[PDB]
């Protein structure tokens, strides 16, 4: 017996019970009337969503094993069941489980990412320093840090802020994000054999995960001729190394399409989900001011006027601690969450759900509990605060989800947050260009990601 749900019409499914525009608004509702495990049919696919703390929990860490596929997105074919992110494939539990590795170990023992992200400070206060005050579109300019930052770990590289490739790359991530989040590319994602062939923006999108690739597709050429075994120079070396070592062995576990993708996927994830965070901060605190003005005050006090942040700073730091996951609960960036798989048939509650079954743990639910965060539609810091201005855990932060699948890299990007939000405020007051009650905090669109507004700002130093 399967969930409830909505009775589904002939090739559309329930395509009518969905705003294309608002996804995540759409099963909100659908919760309400059926509750928190629900059965729809997006097209001819077969999906369950998980609406609620309760139940998107037990889905995330209850069936851990169960739930550890991922479902299929059309747009990122050029992806599937390679790398790590985009695999229903057996190939996903060790390359990820190396890659997680990898990634450790870089960012704990090598002095670490706070090396490497406080180094990329002093750069991104340099830009910033440029601006002169003058009114400036951060899209391309505070994404650096959290590009380069990604980069050097990936292929010890470093761009300066100038390079035509390099906003290139950026302004590809930024394309994609924004796309996948809009209405044409929902329906495409689920009526794909139908609209591929169709002009559309679903093309477009195609493109750049291509261009993308292919950037990436040199560049391990590029390490795999210089490769020394002995000395790996990175991310991208350790899985050459890896490659190389199973080459006689009959059944593969790593290709080169394989370290191409896999290099991708963490190219971007590592590049356009912090970066967008962290402009959406921006934005936010200039509709508060005085959320900045405390802010600013921790920071001058806690850390003067010149050191440059550092993690041990966060126990020390109340307010910016709280700041920095109101910030990334607030704005649901990737709400509907990503796609997950069932396994094998299996059993949730009382219902059944078939192998191939879709299943949406959806976040956005979980991250405005009511009850757990009151006034979940408000920026409000003391979300995270207790009533004697200690920091205050929540089981219910999970931006970055639970469980078999969670977000690959959780730790750099909530160490860069900080750190480069710490920074930013250490050294510049924000500046709106037009007036702070006036500024709209929602989404532009809705789909893949929650997508925040263009505006431009001006940042004035402080020395
Ligand atoms: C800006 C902060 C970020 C947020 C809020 C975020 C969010 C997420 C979410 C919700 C998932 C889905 C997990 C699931 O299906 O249950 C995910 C997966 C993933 N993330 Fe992130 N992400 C962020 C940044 C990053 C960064 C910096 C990296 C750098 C390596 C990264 C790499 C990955 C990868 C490879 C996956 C695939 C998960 C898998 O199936 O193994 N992400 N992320
Ligand atoms: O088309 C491209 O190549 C760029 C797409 C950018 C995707 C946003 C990352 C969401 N995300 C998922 C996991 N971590 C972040």
């Amino acid at each position: 017996k399967l969930p409830p749900g909505p009775f589904p019409l002939p090739i559309i499914g329930n395509l009518f019970q969905l705003e294309l525009k608002n996804i995540p608004k759409s099963f909100t509702r659908l919760a309400q009337r059926f509750g928190p495990v629900f059965t729809l049919y997006v097209g001819s696919q077969r999906m369950v969503v998980m609406h609620g703390y309760k139940a998107v929990k037990e889905a995330l860490l209850d069936y851990k094993d169960e739930f550890s596929g991922r479902g299929d997105l059309p747009a990122f074919h050029a992806h599937r069941d390679r790398g790590i992110i985009f695999n229903n494939g057996p190939t996903w539990k060790d390359i990820r489980r190396f890659s997680l590795t990898t990634l450790r170990n870089y960012g704990m023992g090598k002095q670490g990412n706070e090396s490497r992200i406080q180094r990329e400070a002093h750069f991104l206060l340099e830009a910033l320093r440029k601006t002169q005050g003058q009114p400036f579109d951060p899209t391309f300019l505070i994404g650096c840090a959290p590009c380069n930052v990604i980069a050097d770990i990936l292929f010890r590289k470093h761009f300066d802020y100038n390079d035509e490739k390099f906003l290139r790359l950026m302004y590809l991530f930024n394309e994609n994000f924004h796309l996948l989040s809009t209405p044409w590319l929902q329906l495409y994602n689920n009526f794909p054999s139908f609209l591929h062939y169709l002009p559309g923006s679903h093309r477009k999108v195609i493109k750049n995960v291509a261009e993308v690739k292919e950037y990436v597709s040199e560049r391990v050429k590029e390490h795999h001729q210089s490769l020394d075994p002995n000395c790996p120079r990175d991310l991208t070396d350790c899985l050459l190394v890896e490659m190389e070592k199973e080459k006689h062995s009959a059944e593969r576990l790593y290709t080169m399409d394989g370290i191409t993708v896999t290099v991708a996927d963490l190219f971007f994830a590592g590049t356009e989900t912090t970066s967008t965070t962290l402009r959406y901060g921006l934005l936010i605190l200039m509709k508060y001011p005085e959320i900045e003005e405390k802010l600013h005050e921790e920071i001058d006090r806690v850390i003067g006027p010149s050191r440059i942040p550092a993690i041990k700073d966060r126990q020390e730091m109340p307010y910016m601690d709280a700041v920095v996951h109101e910030i990334q609960r607030f704005i649901t960036l990737v709400p509907s969450n990503l796609p997950h798989e069932a396994t094998r048939d299996t059993i949730f509650r009382g219902y059944l759900i078939p192998k191939g079954t879709v299943v949406v743990p959806t976040l956005d639910s979980v991250l405005y509990d009511n009850q757990e965060f009151p006034d979940p539609e408000k920026f409000k810091p003391e979300h995270f605060l207790n009533e004697n201005g200690k920091f205050k855990y929540s089981d219910y932060f999970k931006p970055f989800s639970t469980g078999k699948r969670v977000c690959a890299g959780e730790g750099l990007a909530r160490m860069e947050l900080f750190l480069l939000l710490c920074a930013i405020l250490q050294h510049f007051n924000l500046k709106p260009l037009v007036d702070p009650k006036d500024i709209d905090l929602s989404p532009i669109h809705i789909g893949f990601g929650c997508i925040p507004p263009r505006y431009k700002l001006c940042v004035i130093p402080r020395s």
